[PDB]
């Protein structure tokens, strides 16, 4: 289930996290104007690029943490809070991480593995709730 999910994305979290960044900004390509740097570059040229690593490990390593931290597929308001108040996030709503947790779903449903699908899609709408009460746009 969701606790498992946690242990199997982060070892070999590297990959996992490249993989879904990049299903999400193939999915929405319109995301990448939050990332100037990456427009007209494919998979494996973003993959070389230093802050696209370093930007996508951050995330799937909070977002792990947040997802442990959480109670039923609900997430700390505190978890929620320290996302919004953080400064490199100023320019982003919810519709972001909606959007993020459809990409990381439709993967997780692709693959050859017994992810809880459903959990991780609760998982998003409770984390863009809690966003929503937390005070992002
Ligand atoms: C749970 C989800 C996410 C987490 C935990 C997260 C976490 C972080 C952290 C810790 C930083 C600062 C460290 C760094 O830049 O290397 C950062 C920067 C940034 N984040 Fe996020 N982020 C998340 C989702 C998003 C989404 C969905 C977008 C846009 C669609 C976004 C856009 C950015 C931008 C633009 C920056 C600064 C510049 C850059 O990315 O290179 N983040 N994020």
């Amino acid at each position: 289930g969701f606790k498992q999910d946690i242990a199997t994305l982060r070892g070999d979290l590297r990959t996992y996290a490249q993989d879904i960044f990049l299903a999400f900004l193939n999915k929405y390509p319109d995301e990448k104007r939050n990332f100037k740097n990456y427009v007209g570059k494919s998979d494996q040229e973003l993959k070389s690029m230093a802050k696209f690593g370093d930007h996508t490990e951050k995330v799937f390593n909070l977002m792990m943490e947040v997802a442990d931290r959480a109670t039923d597929c609900v997430p700390l308001a505190s978890d929620a809070s320290t996302l919004v108040q953080m400064k490199q996030h100023s320019g982003l709503t919810t519709g972001n991480f909606e959007k993020l947790f459809v990409a990381l779903v439709e993967y997780m449903r692709a693959s050859g593995q017994s992810f809880d699908s459903q959990s991780w899609d609760r998982f998003g709408k409770n984390l863009v709730s809690a966003l929503s009460s937390a005070g992002m746009k």
